[PDB]
């Protein structure tokens, strides 16, 4: 593995497609590296670009505007960082010559729930919730009927919970379906009732599959709120969690981090979904671990060895997430957000009108117990205004 | 401690007089608190201005540019990296109402070594070696009587070795004195001090008081380190004498921020030597071996907020990454075997050598600290540095 100087000549030049607070982190572990950045996202001043060498912003949905931009820059990488890009495109350029991490394929099977669910469940043989897929209305009450209630439906591109309702009767048919729509195609799958999820965070290197300990998480309005680290699991269930996320991650193909999503029940493991790329729940390890997942990323992807990951104990992290509408955030009583075992991180989000995750507290403690009260507590002191 | 977002226009605004590597983590540190960030130095692509949300290139010696920034950027703290600043330009800009980093007489006191010195051997009453500054070869040939030999003589305004001499013998003299002018017309004329070993002590000051990080060993040549490594074995006596020393420097130097008391310990016995109010090249070890690296302390201190404690994740060591060539386009290789288990490095960006510079660091963890340094040391010594 050669490295060049970023800006000379010489340079290794990385293009991070999506500049969010998990781009930012992957920006800065390049940055440590004198890896050269390119930081593109659909708005401009996005917390990525405050630590790139160079900024664009396109639509990036755009197969073209992508392509203008790679023919631009030259980006001898590039790292997206959400799920809704121009895939077919990443393919097109992969093919004369582009590294897209961690590989093209991994980004246009996750893009759409369709993608990775057959994958997983017909291809890999892997364990997962019932489910059928919908392209009607009628289509979506035939699925529902099958699969029984409760269930849950979700459009097959979307994120954060968003355009999904759990359902518990027909009544709510309606309305599933219309907020679904708010989200064409849906996914109904069967509940899984599971004693706790995990993210189970995968690195796929030169070196290896490796993985970092697991990482539970509270969700809410199917969103993450808290995470912690380690999360206790049997022996036997971690091996069989390792073998699945082996699988997909080798499946999917390249290398990098991935955030393969898991439900544990007893000592039986069921998949989820999976990010080709570093997990918002893995945010933890920003003060959990040697090396954060974004430091793992930037690793594997360049070509490097991992070696091994070391954990530092009890950990968890919860998020800032206000609701306001402001071009001009603030945030007060700071010093009642940090101190011993305590951190919090500021992304630099120029705007919001509504809920908008603008920072993450972080905690170690002795437990994971106290860790996440520590973290809750720390978020919550944090006085938003705008 | 209200922070805005920066950008915006309530950001919270952070100027960097200086660059370098240093100042590249201190950058990092305030990216991640959304603090907005302008990096200045004398030269293009420093490597913190490569993190930075705008730069300058400005020099730093010159007042009126200093003046010209500020006013420009109007900077809420103003966060220097280095001694070679115009810091009177400092402390009007601060009676101005500017906040300087710790504080600008912080500064002042520190980059003459006749203020620091004079300040911690006669006002603080604490351990030195002997000294004595000059005007002339007179006073100088005389002082060097008086100390005595071996003797060290220095600048009062020198770094990182320059313009010093280390005098055993008369012949020098004529070298000597003519040195002390290459770099840098004053001078300090030192007694040797035959320590065990040299520490650093990494010292916060912030609202919730003094903390100290675990002591810092290091090896040092050609005015240089060269390898750094944490917690440096002493007697509790002297880790005792040596806080008490490292808590009465810093406040009488005043200001929030993290300070690197540098001091001699032979048995336990402690001796003060130096102090820079800013992170210590030395602390670079702590970017593996702390919950809180030495530049998110100083800049947790710096903004009014409370440290609370600092975790040290066991034996840990730093080596440095420093070739010697000319190339304004160097490639680093075999990287793949500078990091692994416990192992990184960091590549700073710097856009030309000419000469020794130092482009990155070697950073490593182990049972024990001598296993850490020699981890460290191989990493570095692995790096194919390409021009
Ligand atoms: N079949 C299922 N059974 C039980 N709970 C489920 C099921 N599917 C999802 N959930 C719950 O809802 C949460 C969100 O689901 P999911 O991760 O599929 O949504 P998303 O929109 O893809 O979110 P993100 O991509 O941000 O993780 C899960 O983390 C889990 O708590
Ligand atoms: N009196 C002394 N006795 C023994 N060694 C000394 C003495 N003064 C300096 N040294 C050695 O030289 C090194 C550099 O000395 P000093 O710190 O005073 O120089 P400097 O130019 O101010 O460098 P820097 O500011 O970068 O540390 C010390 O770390 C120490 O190893
Ligand atoms: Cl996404
Ligand atoms: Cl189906
Ligand atoms: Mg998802
Ligand atoms: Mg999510
Ligand atoms: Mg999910
Ligand atoms: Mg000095
Ligand atoms: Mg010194
Ligand atoms: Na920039
Ligand atoms: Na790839």
């Amino acid at each position: 593995t050669l490295l060049g100087t970023a800006l000379r000549p010489a340079a290794t030049r990385v293009m991070l497609l999506g500049s969010g607070e998990l781009g930012k982190e992957v920006a800065i572990e390049c940055q440590r590296l004198g890896v050269e950045v390119i930081a593109v996202d659909r708005y401009a001043d996005a917390p990525a670009m405050h630590v790139a060498h160079r900024s664009h912003v396109i639509n990036m949905l755009d197969g073209d505007a992508l392509r203008r931009v790679v023919e631009l820059e030259k980006p001898h990488y590039i790292v997206p960082e959400i799920e809704a890009i121009a895939t077919d495109m990443l393919i097109q350029l992969e093919e004369e010559g582009l590294n897209v991490v961690p590989c093209a394929r991994a980004t246009k099977l996750t893009m759409n729930r369709e993608g990775i669910r057959r994958l997983a469940a017909e291809e890999l043989q892997l364990p997962t919730s019932t489910y059928r897929f919908a392209d009607s209305e009628s289509l979506f009450r035939e699925a529902v009927a099958d699969i029984g209630y409760p269930c849950i439906v979700k459009p097959v591109m979307s994120s954060s919970g968003k355009g999904q309702t759990f359902i518990r009767s027909a009544e709510q048919l309606a309305q599933a379906w219309k907020y679904a729509q708010q989200g064409g195609r849906v996914i109904v799958e069967g509940v899984v009732k599971f004693d706790f999820e995990i993210t189970l965070l995968t690195v796929s290197a030169v070196d290896g599959v490796h993985f970092c300990a697991p990482v539970g998480h509270r969700q809410e309005d199917g969103d993450y709120r808290e995470s912690w680290q380690p999360q206790q699991m049997s022996p036997l269930a971690l091996e069989r969690a390792q073998e699945i996320a082996r699988k997909v991650v080798l499946a999917l193909g390249g290398y990098g981090l991935f955030g393969v999503e898991l439900f544990v029940c007893g000592d039986e493991v069921i998949f989820s979904e999976v990010s080709p790329r570093p997990h918002d729940t893995g945010m933890v390890t920003l003060i959990s671990q040697d090396l954060s997942e974004f430091a793992l990323h930037v690793r594997a992807f360049l070509g490097l060895p991992v070696g091994g990951i070391r954990q530092y104990g009890p950990a968890a992290s919860a998020v800032i997430l206000p609701q306001l509408t402001s071009q001009n955030v603030t945030f007060d009583n700071v010093q009642n957000a940090v101190g011993a075992d305590l951190q919090i991180r500021l992304f630099g989000k120029p705007e919001i009108d509504g809920s908008r995750r603008l920072g993450v507290a972080l905690a170690t403690a002795e437990s994971v117990v106290d860790a996440i009260e520590r973290a809750k507590h720390a978020a919550g002191q944090v006085k938003v205004q705008g």
